[PDB]
């Protein structure tokens, strides 16, 4: 292609459990789960600089990552939180 | 053995009082105590270079200490906390 192409996103969410509603502010809480998937050359490596076949980052946003990493990376929110 | 053995880890959980129980958000609580132990030669050190025979770390969760000390430990979590 000539032309830059737009990274693809899969995306998918489910609910568990409605634990409240609030009638005169207006506003619901929600139990649930998310994921995300993507493909990003950017980010292959070669495991034999590190022994390993996976690289896992735990208990971080997707922002504190990418400002880690020095990568662009599909950081999210809720809009309505 | 030529393959490597899984470490071993001893569990134990008592449970001391129900402080509560919220049956319309469908949760309760609890206070109690938990234990675990576990063995890992690569932990081990020598007396001598520090004339004591009990190293200890407090105030700091397994996952705190693991990256501290560079070593992999059993870190756990309450799944429905």
């Amino acid at each position: 292609s000539v032309f830059l192409e737009s990274d693809l996103v899969t995306v998918g969410l489910a609910v568990d459990q409605i634990v409240g509603v609030d009638q005169r502010s207006e506003n619901f809480s929600v139990v649930g789960t998310l994921k995300l998937s993507w493909h990003d050359p950017k980010l292959g490596f070669s495991p034999d600089q590190c022994g390993c076949t996976v690289k896992s980052f735990e208990d971080a946003s997707i922002r504190a990552v990418a400002g880690e990493i020095n990568l662009p990376l599909p950081s999210f929110s809720f809009y309505n939180q």
